[PDB]
């Protein structure tokens, strides 16, 4: 589990996103596994905006964050979970290390702020879905 708490914004994976959350729906697109609901208290998280491709995520089932180079956002194939089918998944960066279905929500980040959010395991990788292309999470 987990979320970004950017502005007004809560960015959490689509999969986990709450009846709450659909009920203050922004933006949802089940092809990268996100869903944007709004807030009442402003949050604490700055969106990276940057081609980096190193950073340091969160590893709930490691209570751990990592170091890892990251490939850069693509359309990749992901085997079934326990929580999607195999399918083909749009924003998704890939490195080497470790995550669980309940990883998901964990941030990663590189030097200017928050890149994403666990989205895929298994096989030794951890996938997140992207954020740096939302830019309107910055304002309004
Ligand atoms: C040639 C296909 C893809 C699309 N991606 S994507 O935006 O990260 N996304 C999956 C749509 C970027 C690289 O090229
Ligand atoms: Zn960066």
């Amino acid at each position: 589990s987990g979320a970004i708490y950017v502005g007004n914004y809560r960015v959490v994976n689509r999969h986990l996103a709450t009846h709450n959350d659909w009920a203050n729906l922004v933006w949802e697109d089940s092809s990268r596994d996100l869903l944007v609901s709004s807030t009442t208290a402003q949050g604490c998280d700055t969106i990276a905006r940057c081609d980096c491709q190193t950073g340091v995520y969160y590893c709930s089932s490691r209570r751990k964050h990592y170091p890892v180079s990251f490939s850069k956002p693509s359309l990749i194939f992901v085997e079934a979970s326990e929580y999607y089918p195999a399918r083909y998944q749009s924003h998704l960066m890939l490195a080497v290390g470790h995550s669980e279905p309940g990883d998901c929500g964990g941030i990663l980040r590189c030097q200017h702020g928050v890149v994403g959010i666990v989205s895929t395991g298994g096989n030794g990788l951890v996938g997140f879905a992207d954020v740096r292309d939302l830019l309107w999470l910055d304002e309004e």
